[PDB]
């Protein structure tokens, strides 16, 4: 753990947090903008995660993401010894990007940004790695539109055995027994081209949290979205088999929506 914290060490003398702007605040996290130095010191506009008062929790999340080099995975700068400082993401979470009625991106910019989230996941499945909280409040959308897979972690009413569960994002056996796995990841991809469809819009709002599981078992599935092509449609049904084999890999994910995608102008 040090060994590799040492290895993205972050001199606080290289570091100024500004507390005076919180780009948002949780119960056990806190983000602030940042100036991060290089030896140029040449100034890197960036996000400062903190603990507001499960040290090693906060530290443990910030080095899992020192082993992740993808275009659509969420990069680590280093640690300061403790805030965790993440490169800046212009547009934010991409849920909320997408819910700004002012915005107006095409059905393909949508779909686009769910074949990001697709590159990013299969990297991530690449690496043994089971995100277990995929969701389109989890991805980061930055200067030049590229979706950057994440987790607020600490600083994340969508989350319901101490167990905080992201129920409506979950698999059939996620939600029956607690164990997640890639297949699994794939069920919460599903949902999340659901929410890019419906453009931010809740999903199964007329359902309950608990009940979620028993609705799911009467054969109900998230309906079809307003701007979802048939094929992309199908492509959500794949996700949301109910046995864990059936569901299409990521690496299937991204060569299907490649197809879906390359039909728009
Ligand atoms: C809420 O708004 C923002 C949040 C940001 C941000 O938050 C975090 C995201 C993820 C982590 N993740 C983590 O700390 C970890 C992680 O992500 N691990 C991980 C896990 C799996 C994976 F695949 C990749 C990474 C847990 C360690 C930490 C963060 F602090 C990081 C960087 N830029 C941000 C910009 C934001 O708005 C910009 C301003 C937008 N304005 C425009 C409109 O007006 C108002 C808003
Ligand atoms: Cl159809």
């Amino acid at each position: 753990l040090v060994q590799a914290v040492q290895h993205v060490v972050i001199g606080p003398s290289s570091l100024i947090v500004h507390f005076n702007e919180v780009i948002g605040r949780g119960h056990f996290g806190c983000v602030y903008h940042g100036t991060l130095l290089d030896n140029d010191g040449k100034k890197i506009h960036c996000a400062v995660k903190s603990l507001n008062r499960e040290v090693s929790q906060f530290l443990t999340e910030g080095i899992i993401m020192k082993d992740f080099s993808h275009p659509n995975v969420l990069s680590l700068l280093g640690i300061c010894l403790p805030l965790v400082v993440l490169p800046y993401m212009k547009h934010g979470d991409l849920r909320n990007f997408i819910r700004n009625e002012t915005h107006n991106p095409t059905v393909k910019d949508l779909i686009g940004f769910g074949l990001q989230v697709a590159k990013g996941m299969k990297y991530l499945a690449s690496k043994k790695f089971v995100h277990r909280d995929l969701a389109a409040r989890n991805c980061m959308l930055d200067e030049k539109f590229t979706v950057k897979v994440a987790d607020f972690g600490l600083a994340r009413e969508y989350y319901s055995t101490g167990a905080k569960l992201p129920v409506k994002w979950m698999a059939l056996e996620s939600l029956q027994t607690q164990k997640f796995t890639t297949k699994s990841d794939v069920w919460s991809f599903g949902v999340l081209l659901w929410e890019l469809m419906t453009r931010g819009a809740p999903p199964y709002p007329d359902v309950n949290t608990f009940d979620i599981t028993v609705y799911l078992l009467q054969g109900r599935r998230l309906l079809q979205p307003e701007y979802c092509p048939d094929p992309l449609y199908e492509v959500m049904l794949k996700c949301w088999h109910p046995k864990a084999e059936m569901r299409p890999s990521f690496s299937e994910l991204v060569s299907r929506i490649s197809a879906i995608f390359s039909t728009f102008i």
